[PDB]
């Protein structure tokens, strides 16, 4: 079983053994988290395009960057987007297990510019939990908003 913590800081500064990028299907530098990952690990974007609902790892030496493509809710129904978001997280979990890493830095997928204007903290975080519960990794969730940090921490505390 995994452990979970939350940090309010730039995920490009993580101290974990791998990072999950909030990637786009074209493999482009993007904005937000995706652009912060591109700035720190630009070589991880070599042939990183992957479809919505999937994850694709590009290694930077022995440091994995796991590009996870959540849906943009502006282009999906709520129910189809929800399924694709759950799927992206399941694919992250499978990659984390395959890579044998002890810890993983992970942002909340399909928030911000992919959220369709809606607050998707609970939705996205719950799909993260469901997927990562199948691993034994130390999971560190990264956010930038102080209010989201508090809500993620409270959600973590009331699972155990």
């Amino acid at each position: 079983a995994p452990s979970y913590r939350v940090k309010r800081m730039d995920i490009a500064k993580n101290d974990e053994e791998c990072v999950v990028n909030a990637a786009n299907p074209r493999g482009l530098p993007g904005n937000g988290v995706c652009k912060a990952v591109y700035k720190k690990w630009p070589e991880s974007f070599k042939n990183s395009a992957t479809p919505v609902g999937t994850a694709k790892t590009v290694m930077c030496g022995t440091y994995p960057v796991i590009h996870a493509v959540g849906p943009n809710f502006s282009n999906y129904s709520e129910s189809e987007g929800d399924r694709e978001l759950a799927a992206a997280y399941r694919e992250v979990a499978k990659e984390v297990t395959r890579l044998g890493v002890n810890s993983v830095a992970i942002p909340l997928l399909s928030t911000g510019v992919y959220s369709g204007g809606k607050d998707r903290l609970t939705q996205s975080l719950n799909h993260l939990f469901t997927a990562m519960d199948s691993t034994d990794a130390d999971v560190v969730i990264y956010c930038r908003d102080k209010e989201w940090e508090k809500k993620i921490s409270e959600a973590i505390q009331m699972r155990t």
